[PDB]
């Protein structure tokens, strides 16, 4: 039931990202593929803001008003999901 | 209640780096909300030393003293504020 | 236990890495040895996006149909792992 | 008390592999381990996983090749203790 949440979460970004920087930004964004890779990316916190986000503020600032939220979200969502898998487990 | 002085320690520091590091850095710390961000980014761990941390020790050597700390903060936190929503439900 | 069946994953994946990528990328997976690095690294999450996968879908695009699952695999057992110690 | 006997063997450790590798490439990798204080920093970064790999030993195995197994271990150990840190306040709760 989670993992479908966050699936639809990424489905959602995925588009917005798309329609928001695939234009300036083809390599990451251009696609709604290319956008889950990006977003998956940016959610295991790999080069999120040095190699990804820092420069999206150059051509659109305040694009960090998509990414810390969208970070606190799936950040959120996987902690709990993981504790459950954990907790449980134990239980 | 963690998020409430989370907001209030992040505010702190961002006020204290701005201070700080804005001149030499003010592409990172020059505002305090650049310096919001940039600590943020430090927070999630993504090239806090590489990237920032290390760069600013060459301007200004042991200011490690101000991120190492920082780090041990905001990550004993974020791991209580996890721990403490999670265990609840 | 998980570490029993983790060492298997690291060692499947590593033999199917190097035989995949080894040949356009020697510096990560040429070895047997050296996809063992490289995988751990990946696992670790340091750099596998921008600094591995990335790279290697400019040669072989969707590659990341062998990373995005084996980051799964690897970040699930640790927690089965880090509660199998708990 | 550990946590704050675990927190001192954390410390220990830090101690233990800072002593070792500013011994060990110190001479040919100053800027990370030229000292003691240095391999302080350096460790620490490599066990909050910040480029520990592409930035770090990567580099230093073009030099030590194989110095891996200095690293690999010490980000397994001092990954496991701040989980055991971590879990030392999961049912602390």
């Amino acid at each position: 039931s989670v993992a479908a949440l966050l699936t639809v979460v990424f489905y959602i970004a995925a588009v917005m990202a798309t329609n928001l920087y695939g234009a300036t930004f083809p390599e990451w964004f251009g696609d709604l593929s290319k956008s889950l890779y990006t977003l998956f990316q940016v959610m295991t916190l790999e080069s999120w803001s040095m190699g990804i986000v820092r420069p999206v503020m150059n051509v659109h600032p305040n694009a960090w008003v998509f990414f810390i939220p969208f970070i606190m979200l799936t950040t959120f969502t996987v902690l709990n999901l993981f504790i459950g898998i954990i907790v449980d487990a134990m239980a």
